[PDB]
């Protein structure tokens, strides 16, 4: 059998998702746990083969999101991770991409895509739905460029920009429009609220 | 009498001057300090028995920060302070995120002579003040032209990892329909590609 540890805060989640896999008669529900502080803790305990985890959940003492991935997948190098995400949300699944995770699960088609996310996990290969795939098939910052945003998030306007890192308006303007480029965005409004995350 | 302690920040003098000015009018204002740079606004505000700051929003001094991470900064280890920033900037999503910090006022630059009065006597009220010129832009507002209840739906779903051929189907409206109202929305928002778009929905 493949032993599964599920984590969510929210216990009907947690239920929904046990209710989803005991369909598949070779996989046993080892753990599941509402908060990340009792996940690590008990991670050392069962001999889980993958972890079905939220992004989203309570605990300090470890965190959330990627951060407890990445601490996940260092220090359990043997357990197989599929992240279940309600957003499609490109800066965190590009950065659960890099960190070499066996799956994204979206959860409004959790249902049917988990057990298919497991199949996969059992055969070798990742698990990703289309509308995932497609933005991760999908030109960085320059160094300049950054403190040029940095400054316009912090309510500097182009000319304050010039004068405080000494360079013409002219240049500034550039560099902002070709970072805005960059990042996708068409206004100043659209780039301040971007920059937000 | 019960005066009004006030500390002026801006990195210009005579803009400095105009301000002091400004309210030499208000004879229960009493200016207890002056600055060019944040770095010696933030060493000699626990000397002044200041009640007010009025500052700029972008100063030099790297020290302490720059920008609203500088007002953050002030708020935190002067809580008693009663801030009002004044700036330049008319853009609403600067206006917005510094009143976001809960300071006590936010006021343009260009209309200090008639508003920075008002924004003291509010202060003396007990009252906040945004000024009829900013409260204008924050009504503008992520833009004038908002999003159709259709459009929001759309978006919602498409940010859940629906494709437009599953949407269509949902709502119950032609592919093209969908894209259409999809394309629309990501103007209304600025935004010109899907990852930028679904970043932006994360954030909001």
């Amino acid at each position: 059998n493949m032993n599964v540890i599920i984590a969510d805060d929210h216990p009907i989640v947690l239920f929904g998702i046990r209710k989803s896999l005991e369909q598949i008669e070779w996989v046993n529900v080892v753990g599941e746990f509402e908060d990340s502080t009792a996940l690590i803790n008990n991670l050392p305990k069962l001999d889980a083969h993958v972890l079905i985890t939220d992004l989203s959940m309570p605990g300090d003492k470890y965190g959330d999101g990627i951060t407890l991935i990445k601490y996940i997948k260092r220090h359990f190098p043997s357990l197989s991770i599929i992240v279940l995400t309600m957003n499609n949300n490109p800066a965190i699944l590009s950065a659960v991409l890099d960190l070499d995770i066996e799956g994204i699960v979206l959860k409004q088609g959790a249902p049917t895509d988990l057990p298919k996310a497991l199949a996969a996990l059992q055969k070798g290969k990742k698990f990703t739905p289309e509308s995932v795939s497609r933005l991760l098939e999908k030109k960085r910052l320059s160094p300049k460029e950054s403190e040029v945003l940095r400054l316009f998030a912090e309510g500097f306007l182009v000319t304050e920009i010039a004068k405080k890192l000494n360079r013409s308006i002219k240049t500034i303007s550039s560099q902002k429009k070709s970072a805005m480029m960059k990042l996708g965005v068409e206004n100043d409004i659209a780039l301040l609220n971007y920059l937000s995350c």
